[PDB]
């Protein structure tokens, strides 16, 4: 509707040839990514259909194929995974609760009847279901990620002519693809650099296989879909924007738990109102006893949650236990704030409780630096504020570096420090082991307890080489983020007290076990001040002290924090705007910062009215404009879509007056000016922006800080927005003071301190070096052979060249890297050699990588590039180092050599009590 742009949105999805329309769609689409991945044209034929593809994993199909030659083809793409591929003929796209999505992606093209957007189709991949996709089948849906085109700037074409017919034409028709007529229906905000993205997700409305109706695979409108979900004579009341909105919750992602029977769904009708006017329990609402511990059961945790984030049909928020339930009866109550459109509740899916997430064991959590300047504001003592809080800074720091290097001291203690400080279980679960990346483990912290339990030491240049790694980067990301750790305090979820037992500004805190604060343990917080939290604060009083007192009804409330219902407002109200819906809390208990913060006084929202303006025009005028019966009802949908795009699709000015109130305090080095409140207002009511449909632009924007502001003009970047420090004089600022001067200081510091340290080694015993004469034991006794050799000799000289060439490969090679480590290990792999040529390789061992030429290889690539580049051979061979470190350094009789297989091996670790108990009795 330019026209320039058209013709441009030609074919940018790619079309679909006759040889093809057999079905399924899972190799359709994966076929489709074989083709552009390698540049092969689908517009030749010359080409079939094989019936075996219908069985078996793509490696199958992917060497069909390939043959061919042309598609020689190259190889790749990255592929998708074994339960997934399977899944996507035979298993309808769908294990237990994890849908199999189609998922494209959007980037920008230059020129031109060219096409503009370029795609990029991952491969098919596990995810979470949603209510539409368990509905209609997963098959029926795609998502995108598009470019923004409101996200000056790109290319010239792209806004030189800003419009819109790029909106215009995602809303529009379907978009012909893998023999599918998707149609878009919902648009949202993203869940040197590259630019900013809109999700969309299309419905597949109609295609080859497809069959008419009311009252697979049958015809079915995007109109028809929505009318299912949110069921539209109903609803015409709503402001279309704001129905648009609800669709989020069709397509959040959830773990089906429990269907209800209506009986049982207890629809309240009122809120809990202020001992009166505002609303005090804004989102939440309680589930009985065996709710919850079905939802145990159902998810597996170890232990019931006292409260859950679901969905429920048209509710979305917080259930809790009701505690004063103690009976066997499954009920859940819901209320008007937690429902969001009139359903009727009718049909399966429309009762049944969708799990987002479960009150979980809490971790120790800190201080996020957006709050630091209102905390400082709201301070006593400003100065031992500031050093108080940088003191905290160092001592964790202090405290996690000293409990290192003396851990490192000895074996079994380091590696029990490792296993204390992260997590591969995750990852182990999923791989059915340890996952390797060549010859040793994917994560860093894993691949020294392998050489740990492989009888390695701070002898091994490599091993004292990753301890320094691991605990260097997460220096990093303290150095930038300036996450301040907090020994006491805790990311919790609110949940509001329905049994009247805690009064105005008294809190309640109970944890599911022992909290570990370095010296002392907790189960609960009584009789102590607390501070509350929501993230962000903005204002001075969006961080709240209150009395954490404890009443042992609630005990059964584990790993949340209770707010009174009590009073006027509601506590999670005055943290920034909060509610209970699934909102969390950073709750501090740390005396020091506490007992230095004094309260401030809700400020009263100024009139910005003139700048702020909810497009409240209603999905029922939208009706009436097509004139009555589901017709008018059917366009109104594409009306709506069509027009709550050109919305959608708006710069997110949330975030740019976010960004300028972050300028505009810091060079005003106030919270609390009046400048501050009307910034703090607005990033208000724009988060809000979504789901109200609020009319804030570019115009009024401007307008606002003509009239009200300073100061259009670029606002300075923050100091604390480089990595090293600017200006004129040691820092002012706290927020740069706290990085600049405290926190880059400390660590260097700290970080040279075990520098220091390698790096002293020289001969004096003590200390680290890459050259251990065991590693190359095979090399050594192979190399005398071999003398004396013939031909072996040959073995040897072609295995040392062939190494060589390997680790010129890695030179180059200095593009993914993983990638790169794999490409170039099969390579390293590819290293092959009467009469021991029979014996060494061992082919009855269906894998080069468990047989004794192996050893070999690693143990001679370790003698050739020790020197050199030890870390080559450690990617490569490490596991292999392993097996000789380990039978080497064993003496016989004193303990033989244990092996525990990939699965064993993970399903083991290191026993704290044994290795307390066994130092215990090393050092007497």
């Amino acid at each position: 509707q330019s026209m320039e742009v058209y013709a441009r949105l030609q074919n940018i999805w790619p079309k679909f040839p006759r040889w093809l329309h057999a079905a399924p769609l899972a190799l359709a689409w994966e076929l489709t990514r074989i083709c552009l991945h390698c540049k092969v044209d689908l517009e030749d034929p010359t080409l079939r259909y094989d019936p075996s593809w219908a069985t078996s994993d793509m490696a199958a199909l992917w060497r069909s194929l390939t043959q061919l030659d042309v598609f020689r083809g190259k190889s790749f793409p990255e592929r998708p995974s074994a339960e997934a591929f399977a899944a996507a003929l035979t298993g309808n796209f769908e294990s237990r609760g994890n849908t199999v999505v189609l998922s494209a992606s959007l980037e920008f093209n230059p020129s031109k009847t060219g096409p503009l957007f370029l795609l990029d189709m991952k491969p098919l991949r596990f995810d979470e279901g949603c209510r539409l996709t368990r509905r209609f089948g997963p098959d029926r849906f795609l998502e995108v990620l598009v470019p923004s085109p409101t996200a000056l700037n790109a290319p010239s074409i792209l806004k030189d002519g800003g419009a819109a017919q790029v909106i215009r034409w995602l809303t529009e028709k379907p978009h012909s693809l893998v023999g599918r007529q998707w149609q878009a229906f919902y648009t949202k905000d993203a869940g040197a650099k590259a630019t900013f993205k809109e999700r969309v997700h299309f419905f597949a409305e109609r295609g080859h296989d497809f069959r008419p109706a009311p009252l697979r695979r049958t015809e079915i409108r995007v109109s028809e879909m929505l009318d299912w979900l949110l069921q539209l004579e109903q609803n015409e009341y709503q402001p279309h924007l704001k129905l648009f909105s609800r669709i989020q919750l069709g397509l959040s992602k959830t773990f089906p738990t429990v269907t209800f029977e209506p009986n049982q769904i207890r629809h309240r009708t009122d809120d809990i109102l202020s001992p009166a006017g505002k609303i005090m329990n804004d989102g939440i609402g309680r589930m009985s006893r065996s709710v919850a511990r079905k939802i145990r059961d159902a998810l597996g945790l170890s232990d019931i949650p006292s409260a859950i984030q679901g969905r429920m049909g048209s509710a979305k928020g917080m259930w809790l236990m009701d505690v004063a339930d103690a009976g066997d009866d499954d009920w859940i109550e819901t209320y008007p704030s937690q429902r969001k459109w009139k359903c009727d509740d009718a049909d399966a899916l429309h009762r049944t409780l969708e799990i987002r997430s479960v009150s979980t064991e809490l971790k120790p959590a800190a201080l996020n630096l957006q709050f630091l300047p209102v905390l400082e504001d709201r301070a006593k003592d400003k100065a031992r504020m500031r050093r108080a809080i940088a003191a905290r800074l160092m001592n964790d720091l202090k405290k996690q570096f000293d409990s290192q290097k003396a851990a490192v001291e000895r074996p079994l203690q380091f590696r029990q420090w490792v296993n204390e400080c992260t997590n591969s279980r995750s990852e182990r679960v999923r791989h059915g082991q340890v996952p390797f990346l060549g010859g040793l483990p994917e994560n860093k912290g894993e691949v020294l307890s392998f050489l740990l339990n492989s009888g390695f030491d701070r002898r091994q240049k490599y091993i004292q080489d990753l301890a320094f790694d691991l605990q260097k980067q997460r220096c990093e990301v303290l150095r930038t983020k300036l996450n301040i750790h907090v020994g006491r305090s805790a990311y919790m979820f609110m949940v509001v007290d329905f049994w009247g037992v805690l009064e105005e500004n008294e809190v309640h805190v109970g944890f599911s076990s022992k909290f570990r604060d370095d010296d002392t343990t907790y189960m609960l917080l009584t009789d102590c001040d607390v501070l509350v939290a929501r993230s962000p604060a903005h204002f001075p009083s969006d961080i709240q002290k209150v009395r954490a007192v404890f009443k042992p009804q609630l005990h059964a409330l584990k790993d949340v924090i209770v707010f009174p219902a009590k009073g006027d407002i509601p506590l999670a109200d005055k943290l920034s705007g909060g509610d209970y819906d699934g909102d969390m809390a950073w709750v501090c208990w740390d005396p020091d910062i506490v007992e230095n913060f004094t309260n401030a006084d809700m400020p009263k929202e100024p009139d910005l009215s003139a700048y702020l303006g909810k497009d409240k025009t209603t999905f029922g005028e939208l009706v009436r404009d097509t004139g009555t019966g589901a017709a008018a009802r059917h366009e109104a949908v594409y009306d709506m879509i069509n027009k709550s795009f050109q919305f959608a699709m708006q710069p997110n000015y949330l975030g740019i007056c976010t960004n300028y109130k972050e300028r505009v305090c810091y060079h005003n080095n106030s919270v609390s000016d009046g400048v501050a409140l009307l910034l703090s207002t607005l990033v208000g009511k724009l988060v809000d922006q979504s789901k109200q449909g609020i009319l804030f632009d570019a115009a009024s924007w401007d307008r606002l800080r003509r009239e009200r502001l300073g100061g259009r003009m670029s606002v300075e970047d923050p100091a604390y927005k480089g990595d090293v420090w600017a200006g004129a004089g040691e820092p002012r600022h706290i927020v740069d003071y706290l990085k600049f001067a405290v926190a880059k200081p400390t660590i260097d510091r700290e970080l040279e301190e075990l520098h220091k340290v390698m790096q002293a080694s020289r001969d004096d015993d003590a200390a680290a070096h890459s050259w251990d004469p065991d590693l190359a034991v095979y090399f050594e006794n192979f190399k005398a052979l071999t003398a004396e050799s013939r031909s072996l000799r040959a073995v040897l000289e072609a295995l040392q060249n062939a190494l060589g060439a390997v680790e010129h490969e890695w030179k180059v090679l200095m593009l993914t890297y993983p990638e790169k480590v794999r490409q170039l290990h099969a390579k390293w792999c590819a290293i092959e050699p009467a009469k021991t040529a029979a014996l060494l390789e061992q082919p009855f061992l269906a894998d080069r990588g468990t047989s004794y030429w192996a050893l070999l290889r690693a143990s001679t690539a370790f003698k050739a590039y020790y020197k050199t580049n030890p870390k080559f051979v450690w990617q490569m061979a490490g596991a292999q180092l392993a097996f000789i470190k380990a039978q080497m350094s064993s003496g016989g009789s004193d303990g033989m050599p244990l092996l525990v297989t990939p699965l064993m091996y993970a399903g083991l670790a290191p026993d704290g009590r044994f290795v307390k108990q066994y130092l215990a009795r090393l050092e007497c």
